């Protein structure tokens, strides 16, 4: 009786800790993911303003 | 007796489930963050290419 | 009188060559020019492909 | 005699006068391309950053 629920209370536990750690993990690479949006679009901006400047110097 | 192993099993299956989640989730978002590895490579040789000639045009 | 017109035609020649000689430079800088404005536009591209992924990802 | 005189002055001042153009194109191209130049070392040295900011997130 009282080994079964220890067991299981183990059982419980492991799973417990590895669900908060592929949590942790997931927030970790989802913040990189957002860090690499910002930088991806401030790059897009920066890249388009440059050709639309090249443009004009080929232009006239 | 028989209902507290049922909600036990019910409780790993709850775990056991929200785990496979984060996991499928995490290689997901593992295999993105590879993607843009790769493509940061290949851009940063590329610019640097870019560069070699932009300055063996600046110097003859 | 022939020394007049000898001094003459030697400071057109220089002017000439001289004149050659920014035509061919400038012709190279804008050759570069036009490559830049090829891969600033393919890079847009790409980059622009790479953060529409990148927010699949995200949302998803 | 005067006329031959003036032909030639008119001649010089002609090709001076593209030959200025000529000048002041090639150096306004080449700004833009010494700008293209320091852009794409800033660019080159952010990319490289993302990178290794990356590959910890992927190590770790
Ligand atoms: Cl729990
Ligand atoms: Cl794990
Ligand atoms: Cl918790
Ligand atoms: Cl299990
Ligand atoms: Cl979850
Ligand atoms: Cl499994
Ligand atoms: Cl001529
Ligand atoms: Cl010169
Ligand atoms: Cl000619
Ligand atoms: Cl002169
Ligand atoms: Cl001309
Ligand atoms: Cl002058």
């Amino acid at each position: 009786r009282r080994v079964r629920r220890e067991r299981n209370k183990l059982a419980a536990a492991k799973c417990r800790n590895r669900r908060r750690e592929l949590t942790d993990r997931l927030q970790a690479e989802t913040d990189q993911l957002e860090e690499e949006k910002a930088e991806l679009e401030s790059e897009i901006a920066e890249l388009q303003k440059e050709k639309e400047r090249l443009e004009f110097v080929l232009v006239a």
